[PDB]
């Protein structure tokens, strides 16, 4: 019969979107999400930050689990491991952002006289990608961009993640410097929407593990309430998932704690 149970390092952007739908499902895989905003909340004043190699040993077992579709707490993992897996996770889908048929292109409009006949070239290009593709070009290339503005901190420039982002896409190098540059130039109020991630509790028998941290209760209460009433909100569309349903007294459970604690700090 066909390989593997689901898999997810391997399949284009809108079945991954359906496997890994976790807030709204703004076609778009949790995989580049959950990467995303370790590296947002915790990964911004990394050095080596999208540029040491992350620890293949971690990375094979993190793709593992997640085409396993198990529990990842990357909260744990250094940003280097997490951003290998995810630059990887890219390489794998078969379909690129940048398809093979605007791919090319890339290098054209990089080789434009005047910065506007640049991004007026990526603009039509971006256009023909698909939504998925769109979006998913949009935050790779304006977090990256967020990034370089910490790599003025963390003693890093543009070049340094071009070079180690040439391989991620599987665009020539001045393309990526380009493509920051041109990406605030096309748009610039995309914004890094951040996911309420995994604790390393077990979700049970203990309770002394939770954030005692009124600010932490308020923001994570924040991103888990839209998580939560949206996902029992799904259910009432003629839906009827015992693992949607685990999750949702999941999330409730957890949310009981922090409502507790929130009056309780």
């Amino acid at each position: 019969h066909m390989p593997n149970l689901k898999p997810i390092f391997g399949i284009p952007l809108a079945d991954a979107v359906e496997r890994t739908m976790m807030y709204d499902g703004i076609r778009l895989p949790a995989v580049f999400r959950e990467c995303i905003d370790y590296v947002e909340k915790y990964g911004m004043k990394c050095e080596g930050i999208y540029r040491v190699s992350g620890i293949k040993s971690k990375v094979d077992e993190l793709k593992a689990a997640y085409d396993r579709e198990e529990s990842t707490n990357l909260e744990d993992y250094e940003p280097n491991t997490v951003a290998s897996l995810l630059k990887q996770y890219l390489r794998d889908l078969p379909e690129n952002l940048l398809t093979k048929e605007l791919m090319p292109r890339f290098e054209e409009a990089c080789g434009r006289t005047t910065e506007t006949e640049k991004v007026q070239e990526f603009q039509r290009l971006l256009k023909e990608l698909p939504e998925c593709n769109y979006l998913l070009i949009s935050w790779l290339i304006v977090h990256m961009d967020h990034v370089i503005a910490k790599e003025l901190e963390t003693k890093m420039n543009i070049q340094n993640i071009s070079i180690v982002l040439s391989p991620t896409v599987q665009i020539s190098n001045r393309v990526l410097y380009v493509f920051f540059t041109h990406v605030q130039e096309l748009f610039g109020n995309v914004v890094l929407k951040q996911v309420m991630k995994p604790l390393r509790w077990s979700n049970m028998a203990t309770m002394p593990t939770l954030p005692e941290t009124q600010a932490g209760i308020k923001e994570e209460i924040r991103r888990q309430e839209f998580l939560l009433n949206c996902l029992h909100r799904d259910l009432q569309g003629g839906i009827k998932d015992l693992s949607k349903e685990e999750r949702l007294w999941e999330v409730q459970r957890i949310l009981t704690a922090l409502k507790r604690k929130l009056r309780e700090a």
